[PDB]
Formats: C-alpha cells, structure tokens, sequence
C-alpha cells in the first residue's frame, strides 16, 4: 500500500494491491523439496541429455535441486521425464 498526504492534515492512500494466499506450503513443498518435480527433472535432464554447464550454474544446480552422477537406472529422458510428471500429478492431486 501507498499513500500521499499534501492536502493539509488528510490522509489518502494512493493505491493498495492485496495478494492473499493460502495452501502454498504444501505446494512448494511438492515442487521443490526432496521428492519434488524440479529436482528429478533437472537430475535426470543432466545425467541423460549431454552437455554439462559450467561450474558457476552446476554448484547452484546441486545446492538447489541436487544433480546425481552414477545411476545403476537404464530408463532413458523418455521415463526420467515421465516418472516425474506421474510424481508431480501424485503431488498436485493429494492435497488441499
């Protein structure tokens, strides 16, 4: 909120933007968190697809979502991507 007082002694709010929300605890612990949608698809888009990013952008990568470097898993971005998106509909669909 904002607000202009030069009239005198009266007070007049310029304009007030009011965003409320509610149930997004939950959902951003969905999204990002240990079983979260990002982190297995970032995990999975570096261990399959090639080309690896410099430094400087793969510690934040790691410290952020977490990059995995052996697999003992041969399910291709095909199932890496899907396994997800089935994860992410299971986190979506079971909560407030």
């Amino acid at each position: 909120k904002t607000t202009l007082t030069a009239f005198g002694f009266a007070s007049a709010d310029l304009i007030e933007i009011g965003l409320e929300g509610k149930g997004f605890e939950p959902t951003l612990e969905a999204l990002f968190g240990k079983q979260g949608f990002f982190p297995d698809s970032v995990n999975k888009a570096l261990y399959w697809v090639n080309g690896q990013v410099p430094d400087g952008v793969s510690k934040v990568l790691v410290d952020h979502f977490g990059y995995t470097k052996d697999d003992k898993h041969e399910q291709d971005m095909v199932n890496g991507i899907m396994l997800s998106v089935e994860k992410l509909i299971k986190d979506l669909k079971s909560k407030e």
